[PDB]
């Protein structure tokens, strides 16, 4: 369905402010001003580094069509693309930033129902990706964006088509990426939220992660988590990928807990 993806001319968007930058490229805050209309749309613009892959513009556009077909309230949808020497991707601006920064900045004013609702919404978005037979490969708290405080969206997937501390052991050892390896990354993401933005395996070099996982060590239990919540996180980190919970089960379990949030999370002033 080609109509779902707007082909943009360079004059229809302008870069205002830099939001993030790295080896992939740079994400700008900007405005989309379609020529015919009289509107200025807040957007995020990710410009990819030139000459990173041999894929021509024709093959890139076909992959972009898939990203534009993602229709789920908890997964970011590709709004437009600009194909010059560099590939530029346009999506809606998420004004509150990424969820990792949000929980760090508001760690004193976040209650149990907020945290459990985020866990539900992230599981809903990942379950949709699994329904579309799409593997994310880089699920993390930094890759969950906050549209409003109680509406989050998963971002930065399909860009892949090394985050060792978020990867399932089979991804580190065998480069295997499935929906069940996404579940491992979901467990680490939930761990980031329950610790209000702590770094996983803090103080341990990335090159040592596989050995400690093979020795049976895992991320420690967050203090606010009751045993019911931690055991769900621990099951996401089982060696047997098919023994890990499914995203559809995680939706049900975290939805049930969200009905009685103070029973499952113990938070000061909650
Ligand atoms: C006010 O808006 C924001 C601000 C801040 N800042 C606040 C604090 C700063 N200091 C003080 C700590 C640093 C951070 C972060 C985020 C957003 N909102 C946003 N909206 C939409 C996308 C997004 O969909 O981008 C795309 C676009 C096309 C294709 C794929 C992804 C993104 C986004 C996705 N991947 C990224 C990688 C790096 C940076 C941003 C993004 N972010
Ligand atoms: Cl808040
Ligand atoms: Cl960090």
């Amino acid at each position: 369905n080609q109509a779902l993806l707007r082909i943009l001319k360079e004059t229809e968007f302008k870069k205002i402010k830099v939001l993030g930058s790295g080896a992939f490229g740079t994400v700008y805050k900007g405005l989309w001003i379609p020529e015919g209309e009289k509107v200025k749309i807040p957007v995020a613009i990710k410009e990819l580094r030139e000459a990173t892959s041999p894929k021509a513009n024709k093959e890139i556009l076909d992959e972009a069509y898939v990203m534009a077909s993602v229709d789920n309230p908890h997964v970011c949808r590709l709004l437009g693309i600009c194909l010059t020497s560099t590939v530029q991707l346009i999506m809606q601006l998420m004004p509150f930033g990424c969820l990792l920064d949000y929980v760090r900045e508001h760690k004193d004013n976040i209650g149990s129902q907020y945290l459990l609702n985020w866990c539900v919404q992230i599981a809903k978005g990942m379950n949709y990706l699994e329904d579309r037979r799409l593997v994310h490969r880089d699920l993390a708290a930094r890759n969950v964006l906050v549209k409003t405080p109680q509406h989050v969206k998963i971002t930065d997937f399909g860009l892949a088509k090394v985050p060792i501390k978020w990867m399932a052991l089979e991804s580190i050892l065998h480069r295997i990426y499935t929906h069940q390896s996404d579940v491992w990354s979901y467990g680490v993401t939930v761990w980031e939220l329950m610790t209000f933005g702590s770094k996983p395996y803090d103080g341990i070099p990335a090159s040592e992660i596989s050995s400690i996982l093979e020795k049976g060590e895992r991320l420690p239990q967050p203090p606010i988590c009751t045993i019911d919540v931690y055991m769900i996180m621990r099951k996401c980190w089982m060696i047997d990928a098919d023994s890990r919970p499914k995203f559809r089960e995680l939706i049900i379990e975290f939805s049930k807990m969200a009905r009685d949030p103070q029973r499952y999370l113990v938070i000061q002033g909650d």
